[PDB]
């Protein structure tokens, strides 16, 4: 009677009281906050890990899979095969394999050997070699994953310290083994804790377990986890199964007011010193040693065995726990205690053999009641965020120790209830292991990988490379060629149109002009004011005013009429109605010229499309509609294109501006030609501002190279369809489409919305230049995208936006590397027309499209500088607009008028 008291004084400390127990529980309590938060876990020992596994098994899974299920006491791969739908049931047959203390100490890469070795031989012994079936990887240690096919070692835990793994990738250590091999093929699709493989496999069978826990060799547990409490992963929708990792309770010193000299010492021992300190005082890898140890301790004292020592009793690991465990049976437990003491070597007196045994118990039931304390910290944050006041959920349940020990569950499970009243739980345990949950969750992460194959087969059309860019840019230059020569122009996409310019801005003009501003997104009307030499001022002034869509597709007649009418009211405006003033009209379409003052509407392009135009003089057009209204009289001295426009506007300023770009509604180009090339043109000397029209290149087939079926649907579908194919793959009137129809054809095939067509999805124009580019800025947050999308008027889940925003960008991104591709070449050709071996010269831009979007313009100059290294371009943005440009043309105009 005394001989028990008496242990039970010595191993006092290994005594907890359940206010201790519920101290403890309290402390975990609070470790699990802090692993989850944002703001903590950078410090947190529980690290609380996200599995990007959301529910345990519904019953749809299927399919034929592999599982490996590498970490615990035993190496064992399985296969495991499922079909509800067609008839059959879980099926599963599985292997043991050997794992030396050689290889499970060795390099990773003899490790990891070993694995890929295991497996193929288990893939012959049924000779399902050929078949392509999904892999499952049960992988019992702490892994960082960013997605449930990735796992990257934090630390070895366990019996395991194999060198060159942690902080790597175990999915690709994996992967580059197998491949090493040659012998198979390997579809690693997931990787998972065994406390979720465990959980996973409960579930299957109980609908209402949110709780896997191992109690073997080590010891943790997961739990389903509120999305919106898992700050590290973005989403507030469902649950996801954190795996907590709690073996690593207290690493930062916070159950040493707990832990014993006995557990320092079995730990100054182990094999990774100061780490999973909790768990060393529980799994059964320490139970047996942790006894031994105290044996020792006792024996050295004279309080056992008489005080003897045998060089047995002192050589580590003598003692077993599955020695702990036959010593503790209630039917041969004293008998059985007196064999093993007397291996042991000391003389086991038949009253050793009860001291012993009851030491047992101490040790064996501080394990059972911490993980009661920890387990109860789970069950009553599940509570919590239920809501409800009772808790009912079932736990599942493996590991060595537990299934294999006459105390154990029974006194678990007692401390557990008594520390957690309100809530009723049941304990499922495992019986057949990892496997069936692995599998469980192979099935569905492959479900989503042919999902993502699909996806990425579809956007990979829309990715160019180095090599593409080139032959892009080759051809840019043949097109371009094929346009300045008189034999060939004919029959040219690109017409590469003179505008009768023949030099920047001299730094003369002088004087007051009327300008007009007609397509780009708005028409506005303007007056100029130019002074030169001494004061060099220029003073503009403007005003928009709307053109209703169906004036803009009416007739010629009532669109000039309109214009006019805006030119007589601006007039007012400004004061100025009376003179004859000349006046500067900036007409951004494709003209043919024969002077400054002639132009021919060749055809029309992007929203425009009124009657009885195309084939006139734009000029003469507008003349008549002045004559018409009688109200004033002008002097039309020019009409120019938004790129020439721009162009002089920057060039005002910047002298080495001798490129204009445009890329907003439309895009175009226009450069400084010699005048020997312009073969359209009478004479080689000075030279010409060439307007390119270069949107209309491809519209021969040169890119149906690189055209895909949504941009030939784009096409099909346009005011003007077969005309203006690059464009159309670059300007912000046309991008969007590309994405609406990419949208729909995702959402058919059920990727996106539930696979339901919205009527928004069906409008087009839906995707303005204006929302491609909030939905990219980088300072935007994945929340606020699903916020914009849903303003739209599509229903949309964090996951749909992520693949959103994914086909905006690259939908965005090939528009700017074409673009590029285009410029690059026009540099390129200044460059070797000038003969140099190295050109320094500015661009001049407008747009839309490059003002807003975050990241075209970047990719674009990028592109330009990798296909022509042999230039250094410089983009200077037209922040006046195109006015101040055709002002400074005007003048020149009317110099040459009055000369
Ligand atoms: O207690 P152990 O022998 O160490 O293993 C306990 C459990 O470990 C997991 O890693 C395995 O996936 C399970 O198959 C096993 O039941
Ligand atoms: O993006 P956009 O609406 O097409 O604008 C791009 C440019 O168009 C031209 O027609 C105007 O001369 C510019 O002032 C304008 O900046
Ligand atoms: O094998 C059960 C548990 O053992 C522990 O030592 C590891 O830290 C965990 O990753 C694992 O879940
Ligand atoms: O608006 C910018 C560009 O758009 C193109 O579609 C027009 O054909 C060009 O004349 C214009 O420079
Ligand atoms: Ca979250
Ligand atoms: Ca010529």
């Amino acid at each position: 009677d005394d001989q028990v008291k008496k242990i039970d004084k010595y191993l006092y400390a290994m005594r907890l009281s359940d206010e201790t127990l519920i101290d403890i529980m309290t402390r975990f309590r609070k470790e699990m906050k802090n692993g989850l938060s944002r703001d903590f876990n950078p410090t947190a020992t529980v690290k609380m890990l996200p599995t990007f596994v959301r529910s345990i098994p519904d019953g749809s899974e299927k399919g034929d899979f592999i599982a490996l299920d590498l970490g615990g006491s035993s190496f064992r791969i399985l296969r495991v095969q499922v079909n509800h739908e067609k008839n059959q049931n879980v099926h599963m047959e599985s292997e043991v394999y050997d794992t030396p203390e050689n290889i499970v100490h060795g390099s990773g890469s003899q490790l990891f050997d070993h694995v890929a070795e295991c497996l193929g031989d288990f893939m012959e012994k049924r000779k399902i070699k050929d078949k392509k079936l999904p892999v499952g990887f049960t992988f019992s240690f702490p892994c960082q994953q960013s997605k449930i096919d990735e796992a990257i070692l934090i630390t070895w835990t366990k019996r395991f310290k194999a060198s060159g793994v942690e902080g790597a990738d175990v999915v690709k250590l994996l992967n580059k083994a197998i491949k090493k091999r040659g012998d198979y093929d390997a579809n690693i699709v997931a990787v998972v804790n065994d406390t979720v493989g465990t959980m996973m496999t409960c579930g299957y069978d109980d609908q209402h377990c949110e709780v896997g826990l191992i109690i073997g060799t080590g010891t943790n547990a997961c739990y389903m986890e509120e999305l919106r409490h898992i700050d590290l992963v973005e989403g507030d929708e469902g649950r996801m199964c954190i795996n907590t990792e709690w073996g690593a309770f207290g690493d930062d010193g916070s159950l040493e007011d707990i832990r014993t000299e006995f557990d320092r010492e079995i730990d100054r021992g182990s094999l990774n010193p100061g780490k999973q300190l909790f768990e060393k005082m529980v799994s059964g890898m320490y139970l047996g040693e942790l006894v031994r140890l105290i044996l020792v301790k006792m024996a050295k004292e004279g309080l056992l065995f008489e005080g003897r020592i045998t060089p047995e009793l002192l050589t580590r690991g003598k003692f077993n726990t599955s020695d702990v465990s036959a010593i503790e049976k209630n039917k041969e437990g004293l008998h059985n205690a007196k064999e093993i003491l007397t291996r042991l070597g000391v003389e086991p007196s038949d009253d050793d053999c009860v001291s012993v045994q009851h030491v047992c118990t101490i040790v064996s039931f501080r394990s059972a009641n911490l993980v009661a304390a920890t387990l109860g910290a789970i069950l009553n944050r599940l509570r919590d965020n239920k809501g409800t006041p009772r808790l009912r959920t079932t736990v599942g349940v493996d590991g060595s120790l537990y299934k294999t020990h006459p105390q154990y569950s029974r006194r678990f499970h007692k401390t557990l209830r008594r520390l957690v009243p309100d809530s009723d739980v049941r304990f499922l345990l495992s019986e057949s292991g990892s496997g069936k949950g692995a599998a469980m969750v192979t099935a569905v992460a492959y479900r989503l990988a042919e999902q993502h194959r699909q996806i990425e087969e579809t956007l990979a059309h829309f990715h160019l490379t180095k090599d593409m860019l080139l032959e892009v840019k080759k051809r840019m230059r043949a097109e371009m060629e094929l346009g300045l020569r008189k034999q060939t122009h004919n029959n040219a996409v690109v017409k590469m149109l003179p505008s009768f310019v023949r030099r920047t801005p001299d730094g003369t003009e002088n004087g007051d002009f009327l300008a007009l501003d007609l397509g780009g997104t708005n028409f506005r009307v303007l007056l100029v004011k130019i002074r030169s030499g001494k004061k060099r001022t220029v003073e503009m002034h403007n005003k928009i005013y709307a053109i209703p869509i169906e004036i803009m597709q009416g007739t010629g007649e009532e669109l000039f009429d309109h214009i006019v009418s805006c030119i007589s009211d601006f007039l007012d405006y400004m004061g100025i109605k009376g003179p004859r003033m000349p006046l500067g009209f900036t007409f951004s379409f494709p003209c043919q010229q024969t002077s400054l003052d002639a132009g021919i509407l060749i055809t029309w392009t992007k929203g425009f499309k009124a009657t009885d135009c195309v084939g006139h003089d734009v000029v003469t057009l507008l003349r008549d509609a002045i004559k018409r209204r009688e109200e004033f009289d002008l002097d039309v001295v020019a009409v120019v294109n938004d790129t020439v426009g721009t162009m002089m506007t920057c060039a005002y300023e910047e002298p080495t501006c001798e490129v204009g770009l445009i890329v907003g509604t439309g895009s175009n180009a226009c450069y400084m030609e010699e005048m020997k090339n312009v073969e359209m043109v009478e004479g080689d000397q000075g030279q010409m501002c060439i307007n390119m029209e270069w949107g209309a290149f491809g519209d021969n087939g040169c890119l149906d190279d690189i055209r895909t079926h949504y941009d030939r649907l784009v096409d099909e579908y346009s005011l003007n369809a077969g005309k203006q194919r690059y464009e159309k793959m670059i300007s912000g009137m046309y991008l969007g489409e590309i994405v609406r129809n990419i949208l729909i054809d995702f959402t058919k095939k059920g990727f996106l919305f539930r696979g339901q067509i919205s009527e928004t999805l069906k409008t087009r124009g839906i995707f303005e230049t204006k929302f491609l580019s909030q939905i990219e800025s980088d300072r935007l947050a994945l929340l606020q995208v699903r916020a914009i999308l849903q303003q739209l008027g599509l229903n949309s889940t964090c996951d749909d936006s992520i693949l959103v925003k994914t086909v905006c960008g690259v939908v965005s991104r090939r528009a700017a590397q074409l673009c590029g591709a285009g410029m690059a070449a026009v540099v390129d050709k200044i460059r070797e027309n000038r003969g140099l071996d190295r050109l320094n010269v500015t661009v001049g831009v407008d747009g839309t499209l490059y003002k807003l979007h975050p990241h075209f313009s970047r990719i674009m100059h990028q592109t330009v500088k990798e296909l022509s290294p042999k230039c250094n371009v410089s983009f200077l943005l037209s922040e006046d607009g195109s006015g101040k440009g055709a002002a400074l043309i005007t003048a020149v105009g009317v110099r040459l008028r009055t000369e």
